[PDB]
């Protein structure tokens, strides 16, 4: 298929955009590795996904699991051709609010692990790979009490333009997926962990979109596949953004 | 399989970016209408691409010539799924010499036409339906003595913004492709007629691009497949930009 | 203080955002130069403003109009060393409903004639000129029957771009001021002649502010000021967006 | 001396871009605090600074320094009407050869400490009053072995979108100025510790900048002090660049 002959790791790949991205990947024909941070999801995902999909339980903030996550790639698969550095998150901070860990958490996950995840991933990694970051729209506007949230996204993005420069002799092009609003348990926990108040946030987060919708996560997932396919062989550096029109009006 | 039983419009599809889309949705099932000012080279395109392509002779700056294009497909194919506003072009004036006329071509072939093609195919566009505008890097950056063109390109990128408002009622989403430098007569010319100018240019704009090269021109008709695609569905008033990471530096 | 000295000149200068520029300018102690299609409102804003400003009666879409003006600069001061091509405005149309008239009135007044406003005043410019375009936010976002008035605000702001290449050698910068909503008659001409249907649509702009108002035409005119001045030395082909959030969040 | 009456802190003022403010801004009448962390450059800078300019030496990456630093202004000084985040800087670093301790410098410096400098600064500030987050073209464009930093300046320009919103009730605004290449001890740094070395980093640095010079940093100083003034009253959340037209072409 297209992407048949390519290995393929996501981060984050047992929940929401994560999981459709390595459904969508392994759909194509990639052999896809998943990780996670909880082994009861991450092998009830590798289950759901079949297609000699692999996963790991590792945490991207650890360098230690990123060395284990990536030897067990040496080992297996012998090379790396598209990576999709998901794992991420956010949670809400009015400025006046903000801890210092609520910056630090927002900024390892988001920023740190994303820099060292790519860094580690590039003796893997062949001419002609394809790197996936995950930004978003987060990242190029503004929204009350997610400033943080705001900046590691902005940071993600503009990465993607230097990291252009450093692989150019490795041949590797690096590219941003910016998603609008998705239904994930992500997005919903924001909501709290009423049935309510996540279907209340949904619904006021699906009246933003200008088609009045969320995306469902495949809908991402065709993004991020078509980036890791050789069709974007001239794309580099560059964020494409699927928000329903949201932070393009 | 991608685009079969979707009709396809490329304006401007006998040469170049054009004829390589229309070669490239066309290998994905669609049925294309190709369009170009010289008869020869669209019956000389018409035959290479075969698979059920037809040709239609019409100037996108004649309002006539864009009503007798749809009258045709409303009498052929009768319904309309993708529409890429291709033809365009440019040429060199600096400030201070810049003529009455340079500034018309341009802008009513770049700009004003695109305009009236989207405006007279809406009619033929079902809910779903994908419009892809032909927009450049020149819209987002300074060349010396391309300002017109450069303008023009701007002026394309903000019109699909709006029409995501405005066609959001009819379900039709508006994306841009923004090449950068692409092997093409086009692009060529710009040398001037002789073989040193067009091969010292050629060279020149593959020496401005991070990854060495210019783009072949299927590699820009991948990204208008996958906008036109059921992929893009959430896709919505973006630039997707592949120039090699010229822009995004 | 910062002005005194300089000849300035602002096309469109006998209301809202080109009359308070003319004011503030002058206020500044520059020698001030407005224009105007409109005798009788002409000769009241001169009247008004006093302090030496100085107007001309004469059209931006008028090449001869734009000949005899900066004859008259040549004439009366002998340099100019401040532009500022205000004149400009936009009506409604969705997709669907676009006149070719409109295209052409919007893109010949607010694109054709910027540009020849800043060809033909090049003469009179010398090394450190400062050079002003009056864009909008709408050129960067999306309004629901406004696409071409954003498409061509678009195309001002690119235009800057490149003439920095352009303008190098003359040593005469250009940039960019962006204003959202600003409360002129302009503006309030969108809602109707009825002064209910002024306020209706007045309200409802302030709402989209993120500031909660819209701005007085002076808040637009000290960025001018503040470009016209040597403060802005270094900078460059920049859009100055004063929006109070809008276009920003 | 527009500035009169007003309260300024520069956060690292005593070289370069914070010196040049602190002058700017204490020339239009304000009471300006610097920072530093070196005593010697610290005491040198107010003497040379003279018009009622205050120091204190403290480290925006220390909490505990910046309490100090907030405490010894509300005490004297009793409020804050302008906040300039300048205190930042940057190393080279390859993808590849990029170490946890370049990551955190970096970001904790360019980042954190802004987002902190700026919540613990809020109390002190009233209605109207002007915050200023120090960025760079970096934040948006690509350069070889600056991905971190390059990174950290993006997410300072994000910081301030949704600031925006935070800040709405508290009636304070913020905006970000981007320096493109401007004469300071940090930038000549990059050059290494040899007379030679820096002075070719700097003509080759001048030689990427469209208008050829580096900027004074009285140039960008300028930049801030309008913004800190009223006649910014309508720009929020937007991004200033004085770049010499370098990341707008
Ligand atoms: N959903 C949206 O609307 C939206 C919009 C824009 C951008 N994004 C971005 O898209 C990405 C995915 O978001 P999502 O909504 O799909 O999130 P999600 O459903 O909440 O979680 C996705 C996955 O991330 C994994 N994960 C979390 N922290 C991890 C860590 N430290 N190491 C490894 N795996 C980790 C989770 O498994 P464990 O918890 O077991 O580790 C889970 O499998 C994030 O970068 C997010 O910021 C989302
Ligand atoms: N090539 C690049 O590097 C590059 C980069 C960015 C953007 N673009 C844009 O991509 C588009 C295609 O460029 P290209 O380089 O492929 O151009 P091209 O090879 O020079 O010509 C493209 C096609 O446009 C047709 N055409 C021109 N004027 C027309 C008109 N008035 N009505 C109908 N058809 C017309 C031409 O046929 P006839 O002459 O027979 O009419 C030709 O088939 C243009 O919008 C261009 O600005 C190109
Ligand atoms: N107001 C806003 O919220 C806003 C926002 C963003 C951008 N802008 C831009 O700012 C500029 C000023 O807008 P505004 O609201 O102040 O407009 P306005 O209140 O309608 O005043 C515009 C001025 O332009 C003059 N003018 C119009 N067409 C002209 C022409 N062809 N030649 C010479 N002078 C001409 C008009 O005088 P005559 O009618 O007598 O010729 C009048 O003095 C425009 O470019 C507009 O697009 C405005
Ligand atoms: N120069 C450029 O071309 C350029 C371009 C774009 C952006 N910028 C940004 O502009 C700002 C100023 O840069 P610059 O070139 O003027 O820098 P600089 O000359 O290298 O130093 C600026 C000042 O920062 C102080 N400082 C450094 N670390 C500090 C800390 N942790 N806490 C408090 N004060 C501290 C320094 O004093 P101590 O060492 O004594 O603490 C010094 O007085 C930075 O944010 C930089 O990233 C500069």
């Amino acid at each position: 298929k297209r992407l048949e002959g390519k290995v393929a790791l996501v981060t984050g790949g047992t929940s929401g955009i994560g999981l459709a991205t390595a459904k969508d990947l392994a759909a194509q024909g990639a052999r896809v590795i998943i990780t996670g941070r909880r082994q009861a999801e991450l092998d009830q995902a590798v289950a759901a996904l079949g297609q000699g999909v692999r996963g790991v339980r590792s945490d991207v903030t650890r360098s230690a699991d990123l060395d284990a996550l990536f030897e067990t790639i040496r080992a297996t698969e012998g090379r790396l051709d598209v990576l999709f550095t998901n794992a991420g998150g956010g949670s809400m901070a009015a400025l006046g609010e903000i801890s210092e860990q609520h910056f630090d958490d927002t900024f390892e996950r988001n920023v740190k692990a994303v820099v060292f995840t790519v860094q580690k991933a590039l003796p893997l990694m062949p001419q002609g790979a394809s790197i996936i970051l995950n930004g978003s729209i987060a990242g190029s506007t503004g929204t009350q009490a997610f400033s943080i949230y705001g900046a590691s996204k902005a940071a993600v993005r503009a990465l993607a333009r230097s990291w252009v420069l450093d692989l150019k002799e490795r041949g590797i092009r690096v590219n941003v997926v910016s998603p609008g609003s998705t239904r994930t348990i992500g997005l919903a926990e924001l909501g709290g962990d009423t049935q309510e108040g996540q279907d209340g946030l949904l619904a006021y987060l699906a009246s933003l979109v200008p088609i009045g919708r969320l995306a469902d996560p495949s809908e991402i997932a065709k993004v991020v596949s078509f980036l890791a396919s050789d069709d974007s062989s001239f794309i580099n550096g560059a964020e494409i953004t699927a928000d329903g029109g949201q932070a393009q009006v």
